[PDB]
DNA sequence: AAACGTACGCAGTTCGCG
DNA sequence: CGCGAACTGCGA
């Protein structure tokens, strides 16, 4: 099984290293044979002398050409006639492609950009995560001495817990006494001590939940100060930091540093995405969270300390377990990707497209080509093109209602279409596929080189989701459907790089061609469905619609509904294929993008809806959920009337808890970035100037008192509420949070009740 | 050096124009 | 003051 892979120098020559577990045990490859290398497309074969001799320099060393080859490749299928230029080091690329490319007798470089880790995996046909080797992992958390207004880093470690097969453990210098806790006498002490843990048990894989951000960077600065050699890595390094965009990321040498957080992000779709709320998502079982200022008061004065390591061994433990969980689902994408779980698990989906399409590119010796210069990539981003369709929802509340989608509308349409750069206005072609209205010829001669790759990337999908269906595990089968929901986004995201402004086979024709015809598609089962089997519309977004029979039974519905199904399919071409999502025997549909439904297990779920946003108070929230509760379960619209004037009146009445009242609101930007100042940015310019470290991402919790000015005037951060000087707004919370809240859904069934609100 | 990106859409806060 | 534009943030 190959791990990982990247490259050192020695006495100047780039030495490759692979990181492997063979037979159970960690071996390091080394090849120093690999040179790297970019290619030179020549106005005349005549001026590959005088390209030879261009020179640059970099660090103190003169670079030159070491080698030229001519070979023949293609360029979106065409033949085509370059120069493979080669040199000594990968360092030697950037310094000198830029001069190469200035040659007058130069028209373009090729591949000059594509790391040289990267490029060896390709060149060699190699893919990470193959096999049957057992990897070993190891999962570790850090909990920290804080003060507010302080530089990061600056109080001490306090805990550093750790979790493997073998259970979790906690290290500290202060007594704890728990049959889990070791005790040593300082934080340098125990900082040695967990490095020691991670020597021995020499774990592939070191799990962190958001250790890119926060772990590593802390252990770093600790380890500075101290003057302690943090020597994580398998070859003696420390953790390494790198940075991709604005995202940064820690390396282990010799290990595969799994980071939760990137991961989970994109795999379930949480409100918050806290430790706690993603393990009991997963689980199903609460985790109990300890705040930074319960920490500090109990370090301090060292009463309820045993609380605090709980909570430190449960972060490992619970890291452990969800590392364990999503490992295999990372792996595969690795293998699938073809790049080391480190990069793929982090990587945009923009690079898990790019990085498969430079290997198949390489394996069909395809050109590939470059990223956009500056003009171009302004170029791409200023133009624009049509989207999805989006039907403006039928007012009421239904009842049998249908879903009924595609199954993977955008990747059929690039497969069955043939929807490629290398296909698009072929020349000489002899059958092709129009795109509506946008007009753009796809070739059928040949399948296009990303059609050609989506079709097994479709199938794998569909391998996952029979094995889910066949899993009777609750567990296992919730992690399965994880699994098959990131290779539908996966393929789904074929189309937007298609739209992508840095993608190297950008095609906007292609993206814009491929919403033309989901459009057509789905106005074409809309007017079916109504024309032929009378059904009435009620929602439809881009793949999928909502619809029901007015007047008709649940029965009914469901059998014309499958009826409507065999008659649409056989009408739909190719790979196009609408699905019976699901049955729901109540819902209405607020605007575009807010809809609410409830299924025949009494289950509610909504889209778009303030239960889910930021910035929302619980008060509005929990409300909204109730009436969302009355009107689809109990279908009772005074029910839900009278919990809304319940709910003002306590507010009213300074009945509700002050706790139901917090606006949580993320900063986006520098303070300074600001053009326009509300409650949050006011909060926050205010918490800044009294010293507290406001960055983009730190979360406001506020509350909206009672007083005078703005809505930013009268808002202060939560943390420094007083109930005995601070009376909150109850007028706001019952005008701008519960009531906009509940009276778009109650007008959206039909309903608009002239008093929801108490008194006034 | 490497680059988290697709269009469509709602909605709270603020504040000058007419 | 009604209105709307600008800003802001998030949600197939
Ligand atoms: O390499 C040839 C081009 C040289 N060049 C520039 C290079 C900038 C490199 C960025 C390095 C960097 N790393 C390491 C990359 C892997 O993450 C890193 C890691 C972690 C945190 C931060 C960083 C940074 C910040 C910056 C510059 C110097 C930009 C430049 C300017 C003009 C011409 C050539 C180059
Ligand atoms: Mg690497
Ligand atoms: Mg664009
Ligand atoms: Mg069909
Ligand atoms: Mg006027």
């Amino acid at each position: 099984m190959i791990l990982d892979t990247d490259y050192i120098t020695e006495d100047g020559k780039p030495v490759i290293r692979i990181f492997k577990k063979e037979n159970g045990e960690f071996k390091i490859e080394y090849d120093r044979t690999f040179e790297p290398y970019f290619y030179a497309l020549l106005k005349d074969d005549s001026a590959i002398e005088e390209v030879k001799k261009i020179t640059a320099e970099r660090h103190g060393t003169v670079v030159t050409v070491k080698r030229v080859e001519k070979v023949q490749k293609k360029f979106l299928g065409r033949p085509v006639e370059v120069w493979k230029l080669y040199f000594t080091h990968p360092q030697d690329v950037p310094a000198i492609r830029d001069r190469i490319r200035a040659h007058p007798a130069v028209v373009d470089i090729y591949e000059y950009d594509i790391p040289f880790a990267k490029r060896y995996l390709i060149d060699k046909g190699l893919i990470p995560m193959e096999g049957d080797e057992e990897l070993t992992m190891l999962a570790f958390a850090i909990a920290t001495l804080y003060h507010e207004g302080e530089e990061f880093a600056e109080g001490p470690i306090l805990m550093i817990s750790y979790a493997d097969e073998e259970g979790a453990r906690v290290i500290t210098w202060k007594n704890v006494d728990l049959p889990y806790v070791d005790v040593v006498s300082t934080e340098r002490e125990m900082i040695k001590r967990f490095l020691r843990v991670v020597k021995e048990k020499d774990p592939d894989v070191l799990i962190t939940y958001n250790g890119d951000n926060f772990d590593f960077a802390y252990l770093k600065k600790r380890c500075e100060k101290l003057g302690i050699n943090f020597a994580l890595g398998r070859d003696g390094s420390e953790p390494k930091i790198q940075r991709m965009g604005d995202r940064f990321a820690v390396e282990v040498k010799g290990r595969i540093h799994f980071d939760l957080y990137p991961v989970i992000r994109r795999t379930i779709n949480l409100p918050t995405y806290t430790l706690e709320a993603v393990y009991e998502a997963v689980f199903g079982k609460p985790k109990e969270k300890v705040y930074a200022e319960e920490i500090a008061q109990a370090w301090e004065t060292g009463e309820g300390l045993e609380r605090v390591a709980r909570y430190s061994m449960e972060d490992a433990k619970v890291t452990y377990e969800l590392g364990k969980e999503f490992l295999p689902m990372e792996a595969q994408l690795s293998r699938l990707v073809g790049q080391p779980l480190w990069d793929v698990s982090r990587s945009s989906t923009g690079n898990l497209v790019e990085w498969y399409l430079l290997r198949k590119a390489y394996e069909r010796n395809e050109l590939a080509p470059n990223k956009p210069d500056e003009r171009e990539y302004e170029r791409r981003l200023r133009e624009s093109y049509a989207g999805g369709y989006v039907k403006e929802p039928e007012k009421g509340l239904w009842e049998n209602i249908v879903y009924l989608d595609f199954r993977s509308l955008y990747p059929s349409i690039i497969i069955t279409h043939n929807v490629s750069p290398d296909t698009l206005n072929r020349e000489g072609c002899k059958e092709y596929d129009v795109a509506p209205q946008v007009g753009h010829r796809f070739c059928k001669d040949f399948p296009g080189f990303i059609p050609s790759l989506l079709g097994d990337l479709l199938e794998e999908r569909q391998k996952i989701k029979r094995k889910m269906k066949a899993t009777v595990d609750p567990l296992e089968k919730k992690l399965l459907d994880y699994r098959q929901r990131r290779i539908k986004i996966l393929a789904s995201s074929y189309y937007g790089y298609y739209g992508y402004a840095r993608a190297r086979w950008y095609c906007k024709e292609c993206a814009e061609s491929v919403t033309a015809w989901g459009r057509q598609y789905i106005e074409t089962t809309i007017r079916e469905i109504e024309e032929k089997f009378g059904f009435k519309v009620l929602y439809a977004d881009t793949d999928g619609f909502f619809a029901t029979i007015p007047g008709a039974d649940a029965e009914t519905v469901k059998k014309k509904a499958k009826e409507f199904l065999d008659y649409i399919n056989a009408k739909l071409p190719g790979l196009l294929e609408l699905e019976y999502e699901g049955f729901y025997k109540r819902g209405f549909f607020v605007t575009k993008k807010k809809y609410a439904v409830i299924d025949e297990e009494d289950k509610i779920t909504t889209g778009g809806l303030e239960i889910v946003r930021r910035g929302w108070s619980e008060i509005a929230k929990e409300t909204q959920a109730r009436v969302l509760e009355a009107l689809l379960k109990d279908g009772d619209v005074e029910k839900a009337v009278r919990i809304v004037k319940e709910v003002t009146e306590k507010l009213s009445k300074y009945e509700v808890p002050p706790e139901k009242l917090v606006i949580h609101e993320q900063i986006t930007r520098d303070l300074r970035d600001y053009k326009a100042t509300g409650p949050h940015v006011a909060v926050a310019k205010r918490l800044a100037a009294r010293g507290v470290k406001i960055r983009p991402g730190t979360v406001i919790s506020y509350i909206v008192l009672k007083g005078s000015g703005r809505i930013g005037d009268r808002a202060i951060s939560f943390d420094e509420f007083d109930p005995a000087k601070h009376k909150y707004d109850a007028e706001y919370y019952i005008e701008n949070q519960v009531l906009p809240a509940v009276e778009r859904i109650l007008r959206a069934c039909g309903y608009r009740k002239e008093d929801l609100r108490y008194q006034k």
